[PDB]
């Protein structure tokens, strides 16, 4: 019962984070210990009207990623969907299905990712995301739908990632507010790192035990 | 693009059809000429505005039956859900789910059924009904939620289907209106069939060319 999606807000400072079929708002505070629950812990049905009559309100989410505006792309098993979340108000809206990771992005077809991705995050760099299933990672462009460059093994773009147990996959990610950083998310740990589109660069440096950096998730995770 | 799914109507001589992500209503007049009819072909999206933002009114449905009064089980692949399907008006809705069929008939995991269920219809006695995937079928009650028999092949329970093509599956089915008689359909083809619920019987001869017996079907399918 571990966090399993998350993107970042329009809102500086705050990220939604997923668990089981439920989700939080946060104020994470980036360069601090004082990250705080804006909202939640509350089932994605209740919260997200339009999701409610939907698999998503049923299951969850175990994928998402910010793409600008108030939206952000939802994912679960097979499905996934473009919302508008519309943060601390009440009109969020479903912009484009749910359908098939395939048919929402095509050139998935015949890859790992087709039936599902494991997490995801906003790149800094024009419309690019990164994506991961399993050791694989994903660099793609959601406004022209294209895979920027051949999937690789994580290792290959995120080589401060080997001997660490995101080496092999991660349940769960988001990028900061702080230009270049984001956040992963595995087991009970997580890590913080600041990444260079297009380059091979590594940092940051302490996999940290998640609870004691997020004094917010007490009692939040794990959720059994 | 030929019928996956159907459902008698509450609506006397009243079946929807439902081919691709689209629907038919039609009087398919039992044992009478005037088969026709009565609204659509149209998109699920459109005529049931329950499923507008569901996977249903993305892909259609591919698997049906209808339970008691104006309520109907619709599957896409391992999801289902259970709707009030408001027969000639606007306010249909969702009753339960959309959960997958594991969660919804916690019987079928495990089986062959878990992943998607091929056709199903009503039987006149009590809450059961009968399901089909692959050569093999399921009669089940979906009150108390159990199989009432262990899962067999479509000839030991329709015997009269050893030889035709339906010995290996069916695209999909209804129950008639009449007494314990039911269409099946792969194809171009289709048979009324007479069953008896508890006993092993033949009957009603002459598997047919859809199009054949049903002029109402012509333009729409098989759907392009
Ligand atoms: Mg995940
Ligand atoms: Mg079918």
């Amino acid at each position: 019962g571990y966090i399993n999606a998350a993107f970042r807000s329009s809102r500086n400072n705050e990220a939604y984070l997923f668990i089981n079929d439920k989700y939080v708002l946060l104020d994470y505070a980036p360069g601090t210990s004082n990250d705080k629950v804006l909202y939640g812990p509350s089932f994605v049905r209740d919260g997200y009207k339009s999701l409610a009559k939907t698999i998503f309100g049923t299951y969850g989410i175990d994928c998402s990623f910010d793409t600008e505006y108030n939206e952000a792309f939802i994912f679960y098993e097979n499905f996934c969907a473009r919302i508008d979340y519309a943060p601390h108000s009440d009109k969020d809206k479903i912009i484009s299905g749910p359908k098939k990771i395939a048919d929402m992005f095509p050139f998935f077809k015949g890859t790992v990712f087709e039936n599902g991705i494991d997490a995801a995050f906003r790149s800094t760099k024009g419309k690019e995301v990164y994506l991961f299933k399993g050791d694989k990672y994903a660099r793609i462009d959601y406004l022209t739908n294209r895979l920027v460059q051949n999937i690789k093994s994580i290792s290959d773009g995120f080589p401060c990632l080997r001997g660490t147990i995101f080496e092999a996959g991660m349940d769960s990610a988001f990028a900061s507010h702080k230009t270049n950083e984001a956040y992963l998310f595995k087991g009970e740990y997580y890590a913080r790192i600041n990444f260079t589109p297009g380059s091979t660069n590594d940092i940051m440096g302490g996999v940290k035990k998640t609870l004691d950096y997020w004094p917010s998730l007490r009692g939040i995770i794990p959720l059994e």
